[PDB]
């Protein structure tokens, strides 16, 4: 998990900013090859957040989840991860409005596979949104930003807690309870975003207005050109009662089946 600072090269080209510090592009010398990396570089709390994030990613091993290369203490604390070259899913779709329907289904299904793995691993993401799905290629998506993520206790299926309200299930808002099912709810908002080509959900509404809207049984409308089968899945993800809402196993299967229908139809 601990990396050799001299084996790491940093570019001055920035990928993002925040109170934590900056994320920059770089290269790390592996056993024989050079690997392109994204490096989170810190500006006590911030450090322990970083180490907790690192410790979560250290446990995870999946094609559809950004990999950690390791960590590094030097000028600042550094978290070195594999680079997703195409950037965040929302910005991508905003900038490429001609991405096809089969292709969006393919990506969101890839996210359901990453999330199925995380459910199986008993981790809650807690920040699953299109901004946190990074593209390796136009046909290869990975889940990132595990800064809010939690390993679940062996005896509990939920974690008890500024919040991204628009992606949050009622039980999170009302009882501060975050489970894989509440991640499923975010996945539904994430789906809406992807079929809206990266538009913010609940446009023009404040967090409390959204809460009031959902409480009243109201949901976001079908995005233009979204297949009814995919909008149905969004709504199913938006099931108020945690206990009736599907888990990622069922969600991923629904998406898998439908993608193969669209893959089949294309050939016909
Ligand atoms: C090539 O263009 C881009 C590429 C990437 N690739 C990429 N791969 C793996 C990663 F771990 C990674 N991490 C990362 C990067 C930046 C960040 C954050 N994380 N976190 C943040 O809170 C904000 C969002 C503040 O800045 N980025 C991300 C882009 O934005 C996330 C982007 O657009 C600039």
């Amino acid at each position: 998990v601990y990396l050799d600072r001299k084996l790491l090269t940093l570019e001055d080209k920035e990928l993002g900013s925040g109170n934590f510090g900056t994320v920059k592009k770089g290269y790390y010398q592996m056993k024989k090859v050079v690997k392109t990396v994204a490096v989170k570089i810190l500006k006590p709390a911030l450090k322990d957040e970083l180490l907790a994030e690192a410790n979560v990613m250290q446990q995870l091993d999946n094609p559809y989840i950004v990999r950690m290369i390791g960590i590094c203490e030097a000028e600042s604390w550094m978290l070195v991860m594999e680079m997703a070259e195409l950037g965040p899913l929302n910005k991508y779709l905003q900038q490429n409005r001609h991405v096809k329907d089969k292709n969006i289904i393919e990506l969101v299904h890839q996210v359901s596979m990453g999330m199925k793995y995380l459910e199986e691993s008993n981790f809650v993401h807690r920040d699953l949104a299109a901004r946190n799905v990074l593209l390796v290629t136009q046909h290869y998506a990975k889940i990132s930003d595990f800064g809010l993520s939690k390993a679940l206790r062996a005896d509990e299926n939920y974690y008890k807690a500024k919040w991204p309200v628009k992606w949050y299930a009622p039980e999170c808002i009302n009882y501060y309870k975050f489970s894989s099912k509440s991640d499923v709810w975010s996945f539904g908002v994430l789906m809406w975003e992807a079929f809206s080509y990266g538009q913010k959900p609940y446009r023009g509404m404040k967090g409390s207005e959204v809460t009031a809207m959902l409480e009243k049984g109201e949901r976001m409308g079908c995005p233009a050109g979204c297949p009814r089968e995919m909008y149905d899945l969004m709504n199913l993800c938006w099931t108020y009662d945690v206990e009736n809402r599907p888990g990622f196993a069922a969600v991923e299967l629904r998406l898998r089946n439908y993608y193969y229908d669209v893959v089949n139809e294309g050939h016909h």
